[PDB]
RNA sequence: CAAGCCGAGGAGAG
RNA sequence: CUCUCCUCGGCUUG
RNA sequence: CAAGCCGAGGAGAG
RNA sequence: CUCUCCUCGGCUUG
């Protein structure tokens, strides 16, 4: 309910109804100055007896959640009525009478675009931001190209601009919200000179439609005072040994490689041989020639296994090997449950007849890894320092990384001696090869970090920005970095006097040269932002002018374009990509909500095998696998009504045409051009 | 971090203070003592409480790359803090405080010379030499006349007279860095007198502002023991046969010739017929005059041919033909998809009679070549002799030439059986009518020829110097001479005792003498320096003196006159050079950044044809060829915010001003005087 | 809690 | 422009 | 990985 | 001074 000077004079110009961005460092108290606003202005509006409703719009779920229950409605419940909307809840059913409803409103941008939608082409009530006299944008650095912010503020922007012409002609023009911009770092993109970032800071400043940015420039020593910054350390590992399991890694993909007569231009353990790999791969699928396909497939594997060995233990390839290649038995058995294919087999069989040595090789203390000990070291000396009073994130880059990370730290019992709890935490997405986490699960293992009896986090690119977390006293990159925001996202963490903010990576790799760049690109920033402050108001309006035309107008004439397929169901089939024969024709093929492409037919139905759900494993067994003869999959199970049918994914076949045949792969539905009938159950029924 | 004598008593004055030049032979270790001089210098100016700095500037960012990876970061990481910044990394962004932040800089000199030029000009941070405290050149031959190198001398000998006219007037004067330049042969340029030598390398001297060479004199018994050069072995081959298809050839080229009532001046297979075809096109051009224009198009194809066939083997002439034959013939099929033109149709038609005959006699081991010949047994003697134990390079001249000489191995088994394994290396310019070969890549075969796994290479001028080459054992010149200084990068490459230096050629061709005169210009440079090392102090610096002010002044007499294009967009318009007629005019044509030209109606939309890729054909098409009625390339494809655009060429038209109409043609959009607008996305939209 | 669909952003390699 | 990795949002069948 | 722009150096022929 | 061949560097659109 009270302010403090820096953030009283950050605020004053908004008091002042004057649109702007805020630009303050990690837990300096936002919300606070935001809330405070949002209370003056509902007062000051009520005041004059004219219309007040403010709008928070955020990019999380959980974000929006915790605003809501911890800090707007806790403060002016008393005085307002306070809503917060997400996609979870039900409330959106009926938008435009929750906003005449409530007065304070808090959501995600996607729920207004989508009224906005629905009011410019939908037959529904619909909204206008007209009827909104406040809009605040947290984390607005993401208003750019064409994210919702973006097209939101377009809007805003279009009509700004149609105003501006009836002020010469008809009159009044529309009124229009003041807009409220929050972040901590806007960054400068792909700026490589001063100029490119002053020309960032000016786009995004257009965009947003800011008259200013207001940085703190007087109170600097209080703040200062308060919130610190950590001391910087940079962790450099160097190794010229672990030879015998990567070479004999090597001499494995070297027999594998000069069985098919393939050298490829390229070397082992690099991406470029991985999207070598792929493209042959994708040749021999498309070519329909096997002894190719599974061998690159091997290859790519290999690959991933050698990657993960130069990150972490041995052992963490070799369980990703043996998890491959017991999935590939159990398919071929369960196949049997007879001809062979001499590839599988000895691949197999290579495979199996160094499993023993591959196990022993390693497990081999002599040579674990020094990226390792160095992270061990860390960590003990923070904890061991801290009596009992400290807390630790570490930002790791992948997920089978932190499962490693996290069971590796259960295995030693130095780091339960010195009072270590520590936990994992990743994303959401089902697009990552590996099950993600559930949001129910975030805000649990988040809960529990708060309450303490977890100590540590090893979490992926989620950490850093929309969590509601405890300030830490160890901040640790294992070998990752982004860009200039990210970065400083996760030094702000490190608050808690005698904090510390470490960088972990070996010589070979360039991540010391991207922290580097990162922080050069920081002074870049400030730069650019200084010099901005002090700019002449004409030509500021003039040049923000000139971008919101040039934004406009390009939007325009890219959505010209996107006005552009023919449908010719039956001139297509679909064949398995291992064993080429034909599986089915676009005819027999049908769709459920437009969404899910199923196939149901006799024959269909005794041309795959049904396996188990291995998510459910670790009952009862719902959405189950679809196997090929030849082992490869071809999509799961699904019930519509509480029919039973089998769900395909486009990526495990081959399309073939009946007029020509340039056999071709579309990864996913949509950018297939033809069409597909909708569901009609007189076929084979009645 | 020690050094041998040699290198130690040439190192010794650059201890003491003097910039100097420093000429050594191939891989005697200039790296070793350029890192040892550098850590001395910055011990003893730790030592005396002063700021130290030094920068090593190099032209290839292959080789800066290199010593920061493997030479300068292993050896003063553990003291100083060392940077290895080119053009294909971001850390340029700001250098100023890339060199405040660090001590030890390794770099490419552009990089340095536009940071100059922001200081001079741009509002930028910018950077001084004075910043720097020692300045190393690798490869310093290159500083002449106005290159990078000469450039920034120049800033610095321009400082020194400042410095030295201010002696007399206020004080102090600025200080200025220690300059150490590194080089093998800096060569004679155009002389032919040995006073013409030894201006040149005074001339050199001045540039660099070196007080003497140092080269070896003493321990010149150790430096041969340990680098001995090969022996040197000259190939001549002579013929009086391979008649029928060089007969063949020349009787089409006569009925070509008598069809246009056109005998040149000049006979065949020569380059004044090249040169002559050239002009006779490009005044057919100007003129309009068509049944000329394409005459003279393939008399320089069968000229290009026969000059091949001078070199290798019929069918790789034959294949030249043909697959500009087969592509004429597409494009018109893919314009057909009627009116014809009589002189395509018969140049076809005689193409065409012929075909059979031409493949017929093409492969005739018969007369195949004398010069492969002469190869194939220098080749087998040396890896017969060596038990899988050489290795091997091949400088060619051409690109096409090295793929027809590598795949004419590959085609031979008894390579195979001897145990050789080729590759073929070419440069990076999209100027050289062939898809140019990536860095990447580049390095990519540099690896694995490391390795050993590929045994010789066929390179073009890219492996003389700048690349990190194990010492081979075979050096051979297939018809390539260059200078004096190729000569000693490529003979130097021959270490591993029993290797051995070949030129192979005929006697026809004057290449035996140009390396003869190679040598004669090196027995010339030597004794220039061996003169040089032993004159006067006094009358050396006075000279030196005269010859840096004649320099400084010139440049500046030169630039005075750089000073100097009238902008008249709708007077001119582009005609197509085959088929004349109105393309489009000045007012349609608009710029993107300044850099690219592109038309963007709807009328000029239909006066075009789009092809396929061919680099991303041997997936997707984004660039494609833009093709004209008559068969005519105009230019490709270009997306621009997502919009697909057309960019023209202005080599394919020809101008026509609406005044006078001396129609011309400019090779390049910069040469032609007129401007042109910025692209303006108002026209045709909205 | 499981499956599927669409769209967006960031990094690296080419 | 392509590939990979990571993140986010909205929508359906259960 | 594709396209384009600018500049520099070396050789040969004229 | 012109033409061709070869090499290098920097910068943009993707
Ligand atoms: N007026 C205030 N006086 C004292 N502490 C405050 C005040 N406002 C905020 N804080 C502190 O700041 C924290 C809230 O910061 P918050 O706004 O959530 O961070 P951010 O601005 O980075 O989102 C609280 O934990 C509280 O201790
Ligand atoms: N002090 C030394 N003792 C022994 N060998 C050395 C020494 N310094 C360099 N070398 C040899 O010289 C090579 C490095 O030469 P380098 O300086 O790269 O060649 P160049 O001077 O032609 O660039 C190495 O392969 C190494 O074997
Ligand atoms: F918005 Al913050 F830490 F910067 F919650
Ligand atoms: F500089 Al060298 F061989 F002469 F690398
Ligand atoms: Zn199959
Ligand atoms: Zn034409």
């Amino acid at each position: 309910l009270q302010l403090r000077p820096y953030q009283m004079e950050v605020a004053q110009p908004a008091l002042d109804g004057k649109n702007i961005i805020i630009c303050l460092p990690t837990g300096s108290g936002k919300t606070r100055v935001a809330v405070y606003i949002t209370k003056d202005h509902l007062d000051k509006k009520k005041q004059a007896s004219e219309s007040g409703k403010v709008i928070v719009l955020v990019n999380k779920v959980m974000l929006a959640e915790q605003l809501f229950r911890k800090e707007f409605n806790p403060y002016l419940k008393k005085w307002y009525r306070i809503i917060g909307l997400s996609g979870d809840t039900q409330l959106k059913i009926s938008f435009p009478e929750v906003v005449k409803s409530y007065d304070v409103i808090i959501s995600t941008a996607q729920i207004l675009e989508n009224s906005l939608l629905n009011l410019e082409s939908g037959d529904d009530d619909g909204v206008q931001l007209s009827d909104f006299s406040l809009i605040i944008i947290d984390e607005c650095h993401h208003t750019n190209k064409e994210a919702v912010y973006n097209n939101i503020m377009r809007r805003y922007l279009k009509q700004k601009l149609r105003n501006n012409d009836l002020k010469k002609q008809n009159k009044p023009a529309i009124p229009l919200p003041q807009i409220l911009g929050l972040t901590a770092s806007p960054g400068v993109g792909a700026a490589k000179k001063q100029s490119e970032a002053e020309k960032h800071i000016l786009n995004i400043c257009a965009n947003l439609d800011a008259f200013t940015i207001k940085t703190v420039k007087e109170n600097l020593g209080q703040l200062k005072h308060q919130i610190k910054e950590p001391c910087k350390k940079f962790v450099i590992a160097d190794d010229t040994r672990e030879n015998p399991f990567k070479e004999k890694l090597l001499e494995i993909m070297a027999s594998i490689q000069t069985y098919c007569q393939k050298s490829p231009m390229s070397d082992f353990g690099t991406q470029h041989y991985e999207q070598w790999a792929i493209q042959m791969e994708k040749k021999a699928a498309k070519d329909g020639n096997r002894k190719d396909r599974v061998c690159a497939e091997h290859l790519r594997k290999y690959n991933e296994a050698l990657q993960i060995n130069d990150t972490i233990r041995m052992i963490d390839a070799y369980s990703h090997l043996e998890t491959f290649y017991t999935d590939e038995k159990e398919k071929k058995f369960a196949v049997l449950n007879l001809k062979l294919d001499e590839t599988d087999e000895f691949l197999m069989n290579l495979f199996f007849d160094n499993k023993k040595m591959l196990k022993k090789l390693a497990e081999n203390p002599k040579y674990e890894n020094e990226k390792l000990i160095k992270l061990r070291n860390t960590i003990l000396e923070q904890f061991t320092r801290s009596e009992e009073s400290s807390r630790g994130i570490i930002f790791t880059k992948t997920r089978q990384s932190t499962y490693a990370l996290s069971q590796w730290i259960m295995e030693n019992a130095k780091f339960a001696e010195v009072g270590v709890k520590a936990h994992h935490l990743i994303g959401a997405g089902h697009s990552s090869e590996v099950k993600p986490m559930t949001q129910t699960e975030q805000k649990e293992v988040i809960s529990k970090f708060r309450t303490g009896e977890i100590n540590l986090l090893i979490a992926t690119t989620v950490a850093e920005e929309g969590l509601d977390i405890k300030e830490c006293n160890i901040v640790i990159r294992y070998g990752l970095v982004t860009n200039e925001i990210a970065m400083v996202q996760a030094r702000g963490r490190a608050r808690a006097d005698e904090s510390t903010y470490v960088l972990v990576t070996s010589s070979g790799s360039g991540v010391t040269e991207r922290e580097i760049v990162n922080d050069f690109r920081e002074k870049m920033m400030y730069k650019a932002i200084n010099r901005v402050q002090n700019m002449k108001p004409e030509e500021y309006a003039h040049k923000i002018l000139e971008l919101q035309v040039q934004s406009i107008l390009e939007k325009k004439m890219k959505v010209k374009r996107s006005i552009a397929y023919n449908d010719n169901p039956s001139l297509i089939t679909l064949l398995c990509k291992n064993c080429s024969m034909l599986v089915c024709s676009g005819e027999n093929i049908h769709v459920v909500e437009k969404m899910h492409h199923v196939n149901m037919t006799p024959e269909f139905k005794g041309l795959y095998i049904v396996r188990e759900n291995k998510a459910l494993q670790k009952d009862y067994q719902t959405n189950g696998e679809i196997i090929c003869k030849c082992g490869q999959a071809w999509g799961t199970m699904m019930v519509h009504k509480g029919l039973d049918l089998p769900c395909l994914k486009i990526r495990n076949f081959v399309v073939n045409f009946k007029n020509n045949s340039p056999k071709k792969q579309y990864k996913k539905w949509v950018e297939l051009p033809i069409r597909f009938p909708d569901l009609d159950y007189s076929e084979y029924c009645l």
